[PDB]
């Protein structure tokens, strides 16, 4: 399908965007579910998809991990499923994607879906990334407190939440209705009627794995080899003293390696295409040969990126799931990062060339792109 | 005994050291051996002691292993045995590491001794670390060549090199000594039956720093700030990242890095650290403060353990991986500068029982030992 957002961008993105939540009231207009209940719950049957229960009795908590054999026995009422990246095996929800452009790629992160009975519901809880909630079929009380400091507790092991809180918001969610909440507050729904509800979720790095991340690219990519020297070695009063100018030289040495201009570029290139979730991957059964891509987009067949794959831009570089992607053609490069479903037309004169034509055998028979 | 460098430091500091590689000849005057061959066989069947056995049977060589048992087996001709940080276990070999206090301790690394039999050597080997080799006991041919300077790629460390033209070739008497660089090729091999003792030093490369802070930023789990972006960047294409970001992301690590303490504390636990296992037997029965204060003041002296790495930073001490928590600097800065203290030492240190306690638990650690 296509999903048109009836949002006003400069105005979100000026007061709202990392640092007020709202309610974007009929974001989306008669508003069709990608999916259903049903196809979800096949797809949380799946072993390779993320997906959870979570039920509260009372006051007790219990969270199952998938897959699931089984339907029964659950409830009427206090319970919900939750799938993690079903853009990645369900292209109209994968559709939904699309309209969030006005962010940039490599900020956003995956589409989950949660369907709720009455009373159904994570419980209330913190992120540290920013969230879109949007409304499907039924209704869902939205509520969402003022951001302060509040001590994360555990009712399972496995589940998250925080201390009840005075909310800033409280509403019933419509379809088509959308929760917009920057990271920091506080946020608790639950299920009037039955619901489903799509998080478009956002992704942020820390420092920690940030230096974490490239130091383990340095060691796999045996760069930095270079010793500390001291032929000048300095002068001290106490041998076993580590003087503050060699402690200087030693920071310095990491400062440069960080700075040398191709690695930490080419680092987060690698890093920050990788999907947080696990892609569907299919290489062709047969691998394909050059001229047959070549004659499949010349014959108008259309080429298509797998869903959830990340294709970044850095300078002139490319990636596209971890993989650098470098070429000549800057044009064929900008339809592979900017569009999925590509067509001849957007390649133009690359596939003429033997070189192009073979990286992009390459990337097809990776998985990454398939023939529609 | 207790050696006497006879060298111009000045001199070798300024126009060798990290530089240029030097034969400096007596560098010892009457040099007695610390140890005797058939000791440091005694050594090198241990458990704990680091060891290794290399032989020759020309076009090709094989290497063993400690333990040891049999040295004969066999070789008469043509292998050599050794030892790597015999200051850790033999005291009077840690003697010979006094005189090169005129270098810096965190630089300096352990010494291991060689004992060649003729023929015996390790071949033409390569280094990324400065070593003094002194001769003892016997004489050695010793050739060194030009350090040549590979584009892009690692170097190897101590991986195994050409036949070299050789800027030095000579013959050790006992007492002279071999100072090389890092990266000048250099192979010797024993005439008369030989002993080497090679004091080692090293050097962190970029690669090992960043790894280690790494490593301490997960475990204190620093860092925790995310990246965020309020004012988020207009683009043309929705797949691109802008130099401002890539700037953003950059600085917020630098930001983690110039940050005084943590880089400083996590390098003091990380340069005190030994690269080889120390000899650790904590007393069996501990000392109490009062025992320890008592014995202290009866004129007992208190000695570090051979190859433990005591260090200062700032006004700070790192005693093996560890700070040593407490105020008195002169006494800290005792703990650090000598090798073998007393009550004089410390001082009025020794009338703080907090101070002791402390002490006390240094001594209990196994890290100094009465003698
Ligand atoms: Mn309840
Ligand atoms: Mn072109
Ligand atoms: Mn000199
Ligand atoms: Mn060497």
């Amino acid at each position: 399908m296509e999903y048109q957002l009836t949002l006003n961008w400069p105005d979100f993105l000026e007061r709202h965007w990392q640092k007020r939540p709202v309610v974007l009231k009929r974001g989306f207009n008669n508003f069709i579910d990608p999916i259903s209940p049903d196809e979800l719950a096949g797809l949380a049957m799946e072993s390779e998809v993320d997906s959870r229960l979570v039920s509260h009795q009372d006051g007790k908590w219990q969270v199952s991990h998938g897959p699931f054999e089984s339907y029964d026995h659950l409830g009427e009422t206090n319970w919900s499923l939750l799938v993690q990246a079903v853009n990645h095996w369900h292209e109209p929800t994968a559709a939904l994607m699309r309209p969030f452009r006005e962010l940039p790629d490599w900020r956003i992160d995956d589409l989950m879906i949660s369907f709720s009975v009455p009373g159904g519901g994570v419980g209330p809880h913190l992120d540290q990334y920013d969230v879109f909630i949007i409304q499907g079929t039924g209704r869902r009380r939205w509520r969402v407190g003022e951001k302060l400091q509040m001590k994360q507790h555990c009712p399972h092991p496995d589940l998250l939440q925080v201390d009840p809180f005075e909310a800033i918001i409280d509403e019933e969610l419509e379809p088509g209705d959308i929760l917009y909440i920057p990271p920091g507050f506080p946020h608790e729904g639950y299920a009037l009627e039955n619901a489903m509800n799509y998080s478009v979720g956002f992704r942020a790095p820390n420092t920690r794995e940030l230096i974490s991340g490239f130091a383990d690219y340095v060691l796999q990519r045996e760069l930095g080899g270079n010793y500390y020297s001291d032929p000048d070695v300095p002068p001290r009063a106490h041998p076993a003293d580590v003087l503050p100018q060699e402690m200087d030289k030693l920071r310095e040495m990491m400062l440069e390696l960080i700075n040398q201009p191709e690695h930490f570029k080419q680092w987060f290139g690698e890093f920050i295409s990788q999907s947080r979730h696990e892609l569907d991957i299919a290489p062709p059964e047969p691998p394909y040969q050059p001229d047959e891509i070549y004659d499949a987009l010349k014959q108008g067949e259309v080429l298509v990126r797998l869903g959830g794959l990340r294709v970044l831009r850095i300078g002139d570089d490319v990636y596209a799931n971890g993989e650098k992607i470098d070429s000549p053609h800057r044009p064929a490069l900008d339809a592979l990062a900017s569009n999925i479903a590509l067509t001849a037309e957007n390649f133009g004169d690359a596939l003429e060339d033997p070189s192009f034509l073979a990286m992009l055998a390459a990337l097809v028979n990776s998985g990454y792109w398939f023939f529609e």
